[PDB]
């Protein structure tokens, strides 16, 4: 909660509250509701609520609420960092240190920049306390004058009759992680007498940089094509052929899940078999597994590649610009095409009732330098992306049925998406083992769990 | 990189080095070198130096490192940010501020908290002024008295007669993310008169919680079981008929690409037929894909559960500890188990080069709690881990043959692992297509490329 109302100290302090801006703030009171129904306004566009509760019998949803609050705070404790701690900065401290930017990798050593204790010169003495949790102290050398105690120790202090020799002795001081963890902060003291500053020394690996090989634009290198059939082999067929019409090299993987399942194959084609029904997301999970080059190309197995499917492009967008993921458009035989832009925001509800997921179509601003190409939160299933960052986010498994958007939301903030209008498939012109609406109750009680949801709108 | 030379502002001050200390800092000169070679002494153990260059013709080698570096420059530019940066505070000034744990999401608005001016009284005016580069400042309600210049706009001026109404004023100043980005940061100015302060405000989602419902321990629900096989179908059955014996329900995915696939199947079993010879870390990054349940189980297809394999204690180990990965013990019919737990670190290497890997055994220390377990890098191919890390990481499907380290190098610094002793697997007392040599030179060029390596030693 934004606490508005003052300290003791200021009450005496008349303020008249914008509205306008208090508004902006986060009230954790968010609730899902439907547009007024009847006959749509024009410009207007209709709101429709989900409560995620209605998808479990009051009784297990008192469960659910309790497991989900546990499962959450659980999740909290393995992810929360001291880096995250909120520290404010004293005012009129002689001390200066850093205050970001100070890392080092378990296990190992640095000199901390930017110590220093900036008093009155003449004092007769200088003394500064360093003190660590996860590491220890020393000094890369020792200045003649300058008096260390608790070298190699959590705690150093350095006392000195010379302000100048304490600075110089302070610019060769080192900090050594002394337990190993994968990635934590030490929140360390440094002080002098009536004065306290607290810093954070992150303590973590370097990234894996995951670079792949280029081995201009190598598609058949760059790229492999990923898909998933149930079914539908004259569809799959008939976008494997006018891919080839393209892209004669470029690697199609095919994950199918159909009961008697036809042979699919041709060069560069890889087809693998799963168990009859185990789902939509799974077979994108497993197609997906199998990417070996720095990009994959979503596509539908009832797609088709014209002369407007240029990759290129999209290879482009993916090679220019910090983008992890950028969909192409959609086109009926109708001649209309769609790159489903999609906004998810989530929206912090009251506490324990869990979240408010809102989607709404549209995009956040134009993608500077590529016209026709936006930022947006989702787009449709035609897309190009890091195979890496897909591969990151997932198609969770569980949903094996009916699901799109979960993909996105599933990669919220996560995923850098973009959406390119002039990249352009078309799509071409019994088929669900079981109650729809039971998959359907399914995923509103998994999308409750699993995001923290009470409820959400789609517009 | 270590610069322990003075400024000129204190050249006159002497200095003796520390020997001891200079030797723990990165001096980015690592190199890898063998144990001399002859028959190995008792206490000694026999290092194993590879140089990853050797793998390629020099030039083959040229061009792999000039688009390795080109592609590791942009690796830096999509994943370096503003709160990465070295900021110092600086000393004796009357500016308070937040130094860390500030963070809003895109496009979202909080108060920033600990603004404030604490400058003596008895002054005629009092005035700060607030930078932004991503945001824009407003305040939650205004101060009689105090004058506010560039509401709404990325500056913003704060004037005041008195400074108690200035310090009221900017315990309600609000920051605003104004363009959409999925994590970074925007570096802040906060200065007055002579003074300048600089803090870094996080603009970020939260991370997707990833909740699991529970379902002691339900090990149907929390576990799968995942396995790949090729043409060792005894072996396979004889597992999947040993795991049946203590674990009736738990779910087995099995990756198979065996040219000519027998029937394995039965009740919560799942086969995923691969074309022939896909490979290692495919098949295990397939079986991954397709696991629904909070927690993995990795077996290889020729390993036999025994009374002493008993995952409710892994499973324990992952519940109670920030553990990702806990590996058990493969036993021989010898009757001798293993853990192969190991250590592996990459050290910095020459400008250009690319760094050093070390795996040697060992461990880092044991885990609190849990007698016979510890905390490392890498162990054996018995392991349960939980899937989202597990996906998180990935079996890069290059590595169609011979790998087992490179999982756990990949996940290196982000998968926290652990192995205990005490649970045991058995191993039982037609191989790939194509060329050993080819594949291993295949795979050091793939590691040369992808973790920036020069060389590794293994020990
Ligand atoms: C663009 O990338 C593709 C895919 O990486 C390159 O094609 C691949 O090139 C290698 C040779 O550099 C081919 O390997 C050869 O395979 C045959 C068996 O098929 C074997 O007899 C040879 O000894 C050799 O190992 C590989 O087959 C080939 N893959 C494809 C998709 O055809 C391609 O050269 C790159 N450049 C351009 C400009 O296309
Ligand atoms: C431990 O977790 C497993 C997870 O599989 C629990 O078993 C599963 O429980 C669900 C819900 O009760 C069963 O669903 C039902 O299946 C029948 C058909 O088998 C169907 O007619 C119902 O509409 C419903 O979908 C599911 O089959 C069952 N899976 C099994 C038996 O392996 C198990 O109950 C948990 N154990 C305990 C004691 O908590
Ligand atoms: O098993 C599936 C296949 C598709 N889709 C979604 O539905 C869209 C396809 O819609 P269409 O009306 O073309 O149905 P189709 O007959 O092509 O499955 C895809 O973009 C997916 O986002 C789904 O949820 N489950
Ligand atoms: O195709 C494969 C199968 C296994 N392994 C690795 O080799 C070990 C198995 O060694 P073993 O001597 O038991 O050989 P196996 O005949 O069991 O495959 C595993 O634990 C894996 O890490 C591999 O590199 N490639
Ligand atoms: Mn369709
Ligand atoms: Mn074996």
């Amino acid at each position: 909660l934004p606490d508005l109302a003052p300290e003791p100290r200021y009450a005496h302090i008349p303020v008249r509250i914008k509205e306008q801006v208090v508004g902006l703030l986060a009230w954790n009171n968010c609730s899902c509701e439907s547009s007024g129904g009847g006959l749509p306004l024009p410009f207007q566009k209709q709101v429709r609520a989900i409560d995620l509760t209605k998808a479990f019998d009051p009784a297990e949803l008192r469960a659910a609420s309790a497991t989900r609050e546990q499962e959450f705070q659980a999740f909290l404790s393995r992810s929360q960092s001291p880096a995250d701690q909120l520290l404010i900065a004293p005012a009129n401290s002689p001390l200066q240190y850093p205050l970001q930017g100070v890392e080092v990798q378990p296990l190992r050593s640095i000199l901390v920049p930017g110590l220093s204790l900036q008093a009155a010169s003449g004092q007769e003495v200088y003394q500064v306390n360093l003190t660590a949790s996860l590491g220890t102290w020393d000094v890369a050398g020792e200045v003649t004058g300058v008096t260390l105690t608790g070298e190699g120790q959590a705690d150093l202090t350095l006392v000195s009759p010379g302000l100048d020799q304490l600075n110089r002795q302070l610019q060769l001081v080192t900090y050594s992680s002394r337990s190993y963890q994968t990635n934590t902060a030490d929140t360390v003291r440094f002080s002098t007498e009536g004065h306290e500053a607290a810093f954070t020394i992150r303590i973590r690996h370097p990234p894996n940089p995951r670079l792949y090989p280029p081995g201009q634009y190598n598609i058949s290198a760059l790229v492999t094509i990923a898909t998933k059939t149930f079914l539908r082999y004259d569809r799959l067929r008939a976008l494997i052929t006018s891919i080839r019409r393209f892209y004669p090299t470029v690697t199609v993987v095919i994950a199918d899940d159909s009961d008697k399942p036809e042979r699919v194959s041709g060069p560069y084609v890889e087809h693998y078999l799963m168990p009859f029904g185990k789902g939509w997301f799974a077979g994108r999970n497993l197609a997906v597994s199998q990417v070996t080059t720095k990009y994959v190309l979503w596509v539908d197995d009832d797609f088709v590649f014209t002369a407007r499917t240029r990759l290129e492009r999209l290879v482009d967008v993916l090679e220019r610009t910090p983008l992890d993921l950028v969909g192409g458009a959609v086109r009926e035989i109708s001649g209309f095409a769609t790159t489903y832009r999609q906004l998810l925001s989530v929206e912090p509800g009251a506490p324990g009732l869990g979240n408010c997921l809102r989607q709404r179509r549209g995009f956040h601003h134009e993608l500077v330098g590529f016209p026709g190409c936006v930022v947006t939160d989702g787009v449709v299933n035609f897309f190009l992306a890091r195979t890496d960052k897909v591969r990151e986010v997932g198609f969770d498994p569980r949903l094996s049925r009916v699901a799109h958007l979960e993909f996105f939301l599933d990669g919220l903030g996560s995923l850098r998406v973009g959406s390119c209008s002039d990249v352009v498939v078309d799509h071409a012109s019994y088929r669900y083992p079981g109650s729809l609406d039971e998959s359907q109750m399914a995923k509103h009680r998994l999308l409750f769990f699993k995001h923290r949801l009470q409820c959400m709108t789609s517009q």
